[PDB]
């Protein structure tokens, strides 16, 4: 059946945005989870996870008795997808278990183990959600053989059908670099927003760089993908030291005895993959990575034999059963336990990956300082394993549970607690009037709010307005939020809080934050005043003013905004195309279509550009809350061609005189152009529409003045 | 970027289901189309749309000055993608405005309709759907030009993103047949469910078969197509007829000067399409099809010149300026006029498919009755553009406004008024107490209203319980409905309807038609009884009993199902795979996959599979209403395989004793092995379901038993 996708292969996607409605949604539009694991009793769900750790099913038997190593490979690989450039992947909503993660060659068996917490799953129900299962049930392993966690949150609500996620343009799965779709260019560069060397990777090739065994090459993937997932050098070598104290790599025999992954197998094998022809076809024959290492003496315990294995013994290029590379100790003695027969034992062996931490020479003086220090060790992989596996968690608002650790780390970007009275109604009118009052215009105070609000994204729910992070580094200085402007509107903003403040009884004051938003609305009200509607915005107080030791600024560079649709701005030259990149912001957001549309057409008309650029400014009367920009979009008086100096800037001419009426970019025209977004401008356009206009402008608006507000979820 | 469709192309896309949500409609959750329809000014609008057809556009001047011509096509397009098949397309959802059928190779140029439009939509707003106004434009263009309509119906309210439709195979626009792709086999017989000839036209090729000219040839065609568009003889030959009285072609230099169909023009280009380098590109030298006919003395007003002129001369072929295949009338005078040049004439011509008119001998006695009787022409194309245009839009009690016909047509399917008052929750028990005391059982009185009531189809919104046509032929030998068993379960009810309805006073009865669903209900309310749970199912009354002679049985032939995964029932063995069939099917329903699966689920342990079939039987309890087809299927104790017998029926046995413990089809091991529907049927299969597997499982009963209810809407 031939689809629009076939037929128009590089239109905008639209449906990315209307993912996750009610209709596939199999829980009441009331559920809360948050409010169904409150009554979880996690003790007792940790019990029963406790007990599986070594109940060995036969159609996939434990390793050495005890599924721990498989688990947490589990739930590293759960969270491993995560890249700081867009947020998506992680763990945060358990899109392990559909397609394509579950079939990805790196999760290659993880089905089993997903499989074998179908059980517990079942005995308790909506009230722990599979995304938290997966995370406690790492937490449980490492617990069990030996190793104290930091803590855990539980939170994460299950989703129900595939997200839409850029993982690459690669056609076969694990392709290597400079093929026609090759994720890589120009010194070993990979493209943003990829956070993996080979489609349908985690991070690295554990053989070395496209196979080729160089440890202290592979180090370099290693140190650029575990960057784009937000983890440091220390980070690193805690977490791969840390995983690989455990379990073992299963390469029984050749790749090629290994069948279908799920999504591609028979019906009858009932949501399992990667059966395989050799021998038993599992246990002590296993087939996944098609590597056969096993790091420790005691692949089922906590110890600190991984780096006394590393720096202790010279390392030998050998070969698994299956073919593939890996190293083998030199003169080593027989002293790691084999898997299923007692009266084996194996040489130490190492991943060219695991030598890494050794041969490159910064990872070397953390991995010594581990090996002769492993409290340090021990303290490092626990903090990590914790960040990893809550990285994608948002603001400690959403933390839930027993076990969430007390300590506040920089990662989470904290906001400090509220320990005074919040400003009620009466408060806000008087400041909205002083705002007003002080000669700030509705563009400066619609920009500066958007410029706060709009930095949230919902794939890992960092950033929003709660913090006051704009007037910190690195945001009051990116180029998106005018940087000179913003500074003079925060200077007059900190005046009118500080005069309020200090008028104030009894401990009540306003955030900058509150202030912010605050200002953004009265902008807004007065808007909709200018043309002639009576509008109240909605604003809830509560934000807290974060200081800049509170915000880590190497991480906060992630969140720039290099394309803005809603500011039509773009810092430069994409490969991919604007309107493209506004649906991406849009779809981080959590805007649908029409949110997006609305949105976008009133910020137009309210100044929001950077630069005050006329760009799509199709109002004469600019900083009045009107459907001016789809009534003049959609008016066939018009006619639109792209500028000589400028093929993505577009002018507007009347069809009759020949006479510049406006221009717009990409962005812009696109409502005029694809024919579902189209269909949306019209509405807003038609002449019964106008107070719709306003109403749905303002719902949207506060909708994304509240993005982050998880202290009033 | 590659998606899970390019990784796995032929699993089974769920997407489908989950269009249309609130997500993608930027109307409000409470609008209501037909109210606002209600209050709509028709006449006001159909001044505005007479006022149009004369007002040119030079962007797109208006061929004799008049638009009707092309508005006229514009609307038979609408209409004309309607397949008997399915239901599916036709002109109640707006969809032409929408890709692909906006960038169909027919529908080039109806982009320049439609946008001659915008200015009344924009006027009259959300009072008038582009879906009802593509219709009244056509309308009031016969009106303008002095044909008389048989009526209007308003209610089609506008849809927000495209219909997920198998328009065909073929990967390149217009494709001629036996491709790879070819949709004919055999003796030139078209793959149900299609009704065209070829990927991107409405009816068939206007040059004859792949291209032809035999006009005979062309005639089988034209039958075939419009017979599968719902369209007799008769009907056929008064909308060609018809149609072609007024306005021309278009074809006045080669095809290759037409640029880009809207979706894969440029952005700029504003939604519209097929720019022409020839000349002016418009107008005068405007090319569409690439034909250039003008069928009659008057193109701007209604004659009976179109038949005097087929049966007048006698035609010779020849080439259009694109090269096309035309007929011309031999030796003629100059007599047609000129679309823009005063004094320039020319002879009459024809398209190969007018002369099938002639040349085929069933059409040309109808022809030859026509052109005596041009009374009896005016009044079969009147009636037959009605039925063109209504076709999908359902029950009449969903039509609007003041110009709907009085008159009942048959292929209305239609359903006499109830005149008496309706029974009441007291009268309702006791109908399902006296229901059940007769002896009927669960699963015969589920069998026989979902029977009844499953015949609904969303795409045109015919079938469905009202009528009990399901008592009459052919409804009542249709081998799913197991004609037997349902004569004996319709005798026992018609007897306590007889009983009941002598008993009353006051002119209160009951039809069989409500009887049958209530009945149903009494059936689901025993069997969550038999479970240990009390529930009421709701049940609205209102139904009334249509006659054999009210029921064309020819028509009705296209509801039969086939294919009824809800029933585990398939008549035969098809190309595509069952489970494909079965979200056909929901689709249909109008149910998400939520839905789907908790119904099917529901329905396997209450008996309702075909021929007592134990496959996806899943329980000990059958006619108890539980979990247990969702409890069993996941449980990993069983392993499934393809029966040596039948590769489509599957054995689950003990994984531990091998022994057999169920069977299944791929429509119940579908759930266990699609990852989205696996995580639906694990959150109906977990401990603490019971209650809400009840309480879903009803909801979704009553949606489908009142899915043709539009007399409560
Ligand atoms: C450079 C990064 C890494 C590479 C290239 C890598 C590679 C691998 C490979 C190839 C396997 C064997 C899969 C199989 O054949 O069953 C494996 C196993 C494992 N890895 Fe990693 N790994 C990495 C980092 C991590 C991290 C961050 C963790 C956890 C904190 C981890 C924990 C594990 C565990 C527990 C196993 C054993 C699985 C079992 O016992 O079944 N690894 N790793
Ligand atoms: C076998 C069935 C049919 C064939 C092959 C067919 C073919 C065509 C073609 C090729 C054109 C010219 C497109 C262009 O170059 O602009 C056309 C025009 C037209 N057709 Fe049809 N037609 C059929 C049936 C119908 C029916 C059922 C109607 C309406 C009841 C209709 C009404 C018209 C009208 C009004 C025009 C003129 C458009 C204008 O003035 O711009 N046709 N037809
Ligand atoms: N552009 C490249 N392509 C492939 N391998 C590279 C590239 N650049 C560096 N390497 C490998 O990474 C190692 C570490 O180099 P560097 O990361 O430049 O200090 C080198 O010695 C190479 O083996
Ligand atoms: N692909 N996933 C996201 O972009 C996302 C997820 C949840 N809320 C917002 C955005
Ligand atoms: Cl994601
Ligand atoms: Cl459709
Ligand atoms: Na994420
Ligand atoms: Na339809």
């Amino acid at each position: 059946g031939t689809s629009n996708r076939d037929w128009w292969p590089n239109q905008l996607d639209l449906s990315i945005l209307h993912r996750h409605s009610s209709l596939s949604d199999p829980m009441g539009k009331d559920f809360n989870y948050a409010q169904a694991f409150e009554k979880l009793d996690l003790a007792a769900v940790k019990r029963d996870l406790h007990a599986l750790m070594t109940t060995s099913q036969d159609w996939w038997p434990a390793d050495f008795g005890h599924y721990g190593g498989l688990f947490i490979r589990m739930a590293w690989h759960s969270a491993g997808t995560y890249r700081t450039a867009d947020g998506r992947g992680g763990a945060g909503e358990g899109q392990q278990r559909f397609a394509p993660l579950n079939s990805w060659p790196d999760n290659a068996n993880l089905d089993k183990a997903r499989r074998l917490l179908w059980p517990i799953k079942q005995k308790y129900g909506r009230a722990i959600s599979w995304a938290d299962l997966l995370i406690l049930t790492g937490n449980v392993a490492l617990e069990s053989m030996g190793f104290k966690t930091f803590g855990f949150a539980g939170g994460r609500a299950d989703t129900w059908e595939p997200e839409d996620v850029y993982w690459g343009s690669e056609k076969i799965w694990l392709e290597l670099s400079g093929g026609p779709n090759s994720r890589y260019s120009g010194d070993r560069q990979l493209e943003n927003p990829l956070a993996a060397v080979q489609m349908g990777l985690i991070y690295v090739n554990p053989e070395g760089p496209d196979g080729n065994p160089d440890p202290v090459a592979a180090a370099r993937d290693i140190r650029d993908t575990f960057a784009r997932m937000a983890m440091n050098d220390e980070e690193t070598v805690a977490l791969i030291a840390g995983g690989h104290t455990f379990g073992k790599t299963h390469g029984a025999g050749p790749a090629s005895n290994v069948g279908a992954e799920p999504e591609a197998a028979g019906i009858e094998a009932q949501g399992l993959g990667w059966k395989s022809a050799y021998r038993t076809g599992k246990g002590a024959d296993a087939i996944t990575s098609g590597l056969e290492v096993t790091w420790t003496t005691t692949p089922t315990q906590w110890s600190h034999n991984f780096f006394e294995n590393l720096f202790g013994y010279e390392w030998e290029l050998t070969k698994s059963p299956a073919g593939a590379h890996q190293w083998v100790a030199k003169g080593a003695d027989a002293v790691i336990p084999d898997a299923f027969d007692p009266s084996k034992k194996h040489r130490p062996t190492m991943l060219t990956t695991d030598l890494s931490l050794r041969f490159d020479p910064a990872y070397e003086k953390i991995s010594r300082r581990f090996h002769e220090n492993p409290e340090q060790f021990a303290d490092a992989f626990a903090r990590a394993w914790f960040k990893l596996t809550h990285r994608d968690m948002g603001p400690r608002a959403r933390y839930l549970g027993p076990e969430v650790p007390a300590e506040v780390l920089l990662w989470q970007d904290p906001i400090p607690a509220v320990d005074h009275p919040l400003i009620d109604a009466a408060d806000a009118a008087e400041l909205k009037a002083k705002v007003l009052a002080s000669g700030l215009t509705v563009s400066q105070l619609v920009s500066t709010a958007w410029a706060a609000a709009s930095t949230f994204r919902g794939s890992d729910k960092r950033g929003g307005a709660n913090g006051a992070r704009i007037r910190l580094a690195p945001q009051k200085d990116w180029e998106a939020n005018q940087p000179e402007q913003l500074a003079a509107v925060l200077e007059t903003l900190e005046a009118i809080r500080t005069a309020f403040n200090g008028a104030q009884r009894g401990g009540k004051q306003v955030s900058l934050a509150d202030l912010i938003v605050l200002a953004g609305c009265a902008g807004v009200e007065q808007a909709a005043k200018n043309a002639g509607h009576a509008v109240t915005v909605p604003f809830a107080p509560g934000r807290a003013d974060a200081s800049q030791e509170q915000t880590d600024v190497e991480s906060m560079a992630v969140l720039e905004p290099v394309a803005d649709g809603f500011r039509n701005y773009l810092k430069g030259k994409y490969r991919v195309p604007a309107e493209v990149l506004l649906v991406d912001k849009a779809q981080l957001l959590t805007l649908s279509a029409p949110e997006m549309t609305v949105l976008l057409g009133g910020l137009r008309v309210l100044g929001a550009n950077v630069g005050q650029s006329r760009h799509g400014v199709f109002t004469a009367r600019e900083q009045a809350l009107t459907n001016d920009f789809f009534v003049n979009l959609l008016d066939m008086g018009t006619e639109w061609k792209p500028t000589a100096a400028d093929a993505d800037v577009f002018e507007g001419r009347d069809r009759a005189t020949g006479e510049l009426k406006w221009t717009g970019t990409r962005v812009d025209l696109v409502f005029g152009s694809h024919s579902q977004l189209r269909a949306l401008a019209e509405v807003y356009g038609s002449a019964d529409a106008q107070e719709k206009f306003v109403r749905d402008f303002v719902a949207v608006w506060n909708k994304v003045m509240n993005l982050d507000r998880f202290d009033l979820a």
